[PDB]
DNA sequence: CTCGTG
DNA sequence: ACGGCACGAG
């Protein structure tokens, strides 16, 4: 009954995060950057109606919020092999052509594994669900990330942008996972025996036994919740000496 | 749809 | 030495 015990920390369960303990986020711009605009290529009406449920949610989630900006991305509906189930793909390159590098900071896969010791090998993995819409993004930086959304009837008048760390710029992932280093930094202390690696939002918690797995799980679990996380309990594998993590299969301490 | 890569 | 062309990806 793991799920009932942590309902906070589920997805499931808890409702879209929102790291608490993080201030928003600010995206500074390379030193001769000035804003672009591009133009929305026309979307036809099975996209866009395809697209148009993603949409009202985030709005309705705070996630997106309607603005005025001389910023302006590309709006593309992907989708699997037909005309079912799309969802919104947005073309930030111009954008990140123009803000300024940052060290990648995330470490390699092969790299991150290395450091699994043989004698931890009750393992709990933990995908964060819509890890980077957790970061807030500050009000001076949501701007630059804005896209044109139209719908013949009532609704918006034009342009959308995001609050939260959106999907398709480059420095999510490195931002994602030194935020949550922060955040984690306390439990790694409180829990020395423990050995937790952190993949952007994929996460490996290995214990030496299964009892400190199940109670190092029970705290993760806490801990994630409360600090505005959310786990998927659907993808959750729980203490086990045989798991999928980072496209490796971990058993007797091998890959 | 638009790019970058090979 | 090209330069059209799958293929991946925002």
């Amino acid at each position: 009954t793991w799920l009932s015990d942590f309902p906070q920390a589920w997805a499931e369960t808890g409702g879209m995060g929102l790291a608490v303990r993080q201030a928003p986020l600010i995206i500074p711009l390379k030193a001769t950057s000035t804003p672009v605009s591009i133009k929305q290529y026309p979307m036809s009406q099975e996209a866009r109606l395809g697209i148009k449920p993603h949409i009202q949610r985030l709005l309705d989630q705070g996630i997106l919020v309607p603005c005025q900006s001389p910023w302006n991305t590309p709006l593309l509906p992907v989708k699997k092999p037909g005309t079912n189930d799309y969802r919104p793909v947005q073309d930030l390159r111009e954008v990140n052509k123009r803000v300024e590098d940052i060290h990648p900071t995330v470490p390699n896969p092969y790299n991150l594994l290395s450091g699994l010791p043989p004698s931890h090998q009750w393992y709990t993995v933990l995908d964060l669900k819509d890890a980077f819409f957790c970061l807030r993004l500050h009000p001076t930086s949501q701007p630059l990330f804005a896209f044109e959304w139209r719908d013949p009837e009532m609704g918006i008048s034009g342009q959308l942008t995001w609050t939260r760390l959106p999907q398709g710029f480059k420095n999510s992932p490195t931002l994602f996972d030194e935020a949550l280093h922060r955040d984690l930094a306390d439990f790694r202390i409180q829990h020395p025996d423990l050995i937790l690696l952190q993949y952007v939002d994929d996460l490996l918690l290995a214990a030496t036994s299964e009892l400190d797995c199940q109670q190092g799980t029970r705290a993760l679990l806490q801990t994630l919740g409360n600090l505005g996380y959310r786990a998927s309990a659907k993808k959750a594998q729980i203490c086990q000496k045989q798991v999928k993590y980072l496209g490796y299969l971990l058993k007797e301490g091998q890959r």
